[PDB]
């Protein structure tokens, strides 16, 4: 397992985090594989996926549920735990009520990130960063950031934030390159901000061209083409990756990806299909 520095903060995180859309649910509960899924995550905290990545809309709640089940097995401290507050609950008592149900639901006494899920441009930036900021001083979030913000919304965050924002959660994979074109990888990079790359896969909706010039590369490391689409991330200053794995043999294959050294070249050809 790979580890980079959190934002300036002087603490290193596991640069794979534990992806946890879809387990317990999607936008509503789904109770129906409730063991299997606590097995699920367990194994993948054993295996070394101590930074786990949720949010309260995921599974209307569950997932944070299950998640509170598995880490019962562990020593809390050992855990990075980030979740996030849905859009609809920005203002300050709605915020505080939303982490508060957050802790309840994974029954811990604080989150290690909490992140504003999406904008919302009715509700004022300072409010609700505020409302996080009486989070940390309660001793309920030890740090904060945001998630979706493209660069101009993050340096407003920045510029209304009593707290550090240590990071800007953005989808990022080997087609999406909104972050480069934005100049946001560039400005985290510059300013002390983690960059949490979801849908690190693309869900693995990738186009034929791409996937001849991932071939090459996976075949030259023995590789999947998947290892190649996550070394290719996390080879990137300030660059951590959040992908997704239901399964023990993609939980198991992502972290091998943290061990491939892409050449110079590599990182070239990588760079230049988007
Ligand atoms: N901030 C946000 O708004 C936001 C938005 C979307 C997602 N996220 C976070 O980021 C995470 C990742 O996003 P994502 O699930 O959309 O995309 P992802 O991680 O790119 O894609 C996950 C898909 O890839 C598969 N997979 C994983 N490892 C694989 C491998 N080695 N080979 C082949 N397939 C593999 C998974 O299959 P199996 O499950 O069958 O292994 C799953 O179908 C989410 O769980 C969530 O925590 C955040
Ligand atoms: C677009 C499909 C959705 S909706 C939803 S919530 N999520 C996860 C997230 O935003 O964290 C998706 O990937
Ligand atoms: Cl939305
Ligand atoms: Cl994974």
């Amino acid at each position: 397992m790979l580890y980079k520095e959190l934002g300036r903060t002087g603490e290193e995180i596991p640069a794979l985090g534990l992806g946890t859309w879809g387990i317990g649910g999607f936008e509503t509960p789904d109770y129906s594989r409730d063991e299997e899924m606590v097995e699920l995550l367990k194994t993948a905290i054993k295996m070394g996926y101590t930074h786990i990545d949720t949010a309260e809309y995921y599974g209307g709640g569950h997932t944070e549920e299950l998640i509170g089940k598995a880490i019962k097995d562990f020593r809390r401290e050992d855990l990075f735990i980030v979740s996030k507050v849905w859009p609809t609950h920005l203002r300050r008592d709605d915020l505080l009520r939303s982490l508060e149900n957050t802790l309840k639901r994974l029954d811990t006494d604080y989150v290690d990130l909490y992140l504003i899920h999406w904008p919302n441009p009715e509700i004022p930036l300072e409010e609700t960063l505020s409302a996080m900021a009486e989070g940390v001083r309660q001793g309920l979030i030890r740090y904060i950031g945001v998630s979706n913000f493209d660069r101009r919304l993050l340096e407003e965050a920045i510029s209304k934030s009593q707290e550090p924002i240590v990071c800007d959660q953005v989808k990022y994979n080997i087609e999406d390159r909104d972050p480069e074109r934005d100049g946001l990888l560039e400005f985290c990079q510059k300013n002390g901000v983690t960059l949490v790359a979801y849908s690190p896969l693309r869900r693995t909706l990738l186009s034929e061209k791409t996937k001849r010039t991932l071939e090459e590369i996976a075949k030259n490391h023995g590789a999947t083409i998947y290892q190649i689409m996550l070394a290719w991330l996390l080879a990137k200053p300030n660059v951590v990756a959040i992908p997704k794995a239901g399964r023990v043999e993609h939980l198991r294959e992502n972290l091998k990806a943290t061990e491939i050294k892409l050449s110079e070249e590599e990182m070239k050809l990588l760079d230049s299909l988007g």
